[PDB]
């Protein structure tokens, strides 16, 4: 099941560099109210599921922020773009030479991430490089107290196009469940642009529904996270609706 057809050869190129079963590397490093964090991850995702599977590791000991926090910046070229979309795909249309992927998350009565990565293949692996500094967060608050639950909800995220830097810009509200049955709000602001000098497709406004389930290895003796997450997107039906009256 890895034959396309796509009319647009665009298409095609970015649908052949994610045909099949994709390795993946992710690195960040990190730095939150003076205290340095490294996270190794490693999986591979299946574009045409719009799922992936990914395992990460403190590689500094423990994490010293909750892994839920860490999920957004933790590879939205594995989204599943149906069909009548795959126009709008602005991430594998970036491909080989890849995006960077830029956010500040504010994480409400708290600090904020600020997070620049570069999304790029390495042979075969893609690759997602991270630097995240964390600014002004309560030594007590839910975060650097991890006061969140280990779980996560499902969301839709609206991408629009971002024609003055050649690329795309989303913002979106994330909440963390904590304990006490409240919520820490994480608001995202999101922009991505392509790194090389190639043409991009630049999309209509669309939104890309996610799901992810967290777990833990059981026999993992590290600060990890195990990840199960599927992305599709959707939006734009206007011509489909048509062909079934």
């Amino acid at each position: 099941h890895h034959h396309h057809h796509h009319t647009d050869p665009m298409v095609s190129k970015g649908e052949e560099l994610f045909t099949g079963v994709v390795p993946i590397l992710v690195e960040l490093d990190g730095d939150v109210n003076g205290h340095k964090f490294s996270v190794s991850g490693e999986g591979e995702g299946d574009a045409t599921y719009g799922k992936l599977t990914l395992k990460f590791i403190c590689t500094t000991g423990k994490l010293p922020v909750p892994w839920p926090t860490l999920v957004t910046t933790l590879v939205l070229c594995f989204s599943r773009y149906p069909d009548h979309m795959k126009q709008h795909d602005f991430f594998k249309s970036a491909m080989p030479e890849g995006y960077v992927q830029e956010r500040t998350i504010f994480f409400k009565d708290d600090g904020n991430y600020k997070t620049r990565a570069e999304v790029k293949f390495e042979g075969d692996t893609l690759v997602n490089r991270i630097e995240l500094k964390g600014i002004d967060f309560k030594e007590d608050g839910n975060i650097l107290g991890h006061k969140l639950e280990y779980n996560y909800n499902s969301h839709n995220v609206y991408i629009m196009a971002d024609k003055q830097k050649n690329g795309i810009k989303s913002n979106f509200k994330i909440r963390h469940n904590i304990e006490d049955g409240s919520v820490q709000l994480a608001d995202h602001y999101q922009q991505n642009t392509p790194i090389g000098d190639g043409p991009v497709l630049l999309p209509d406004n669309h939104y890309l529904s996610t799901q992810s389930k967290l777990s833990k290895d059981p026999n993992e003796k590290r600060d990890h996270m195990v990840l199960l997450e599927f992305v599709t997107a959707a939006g734009i039906t206007l011509g489909m609706d048509e062909l079934y009256k």
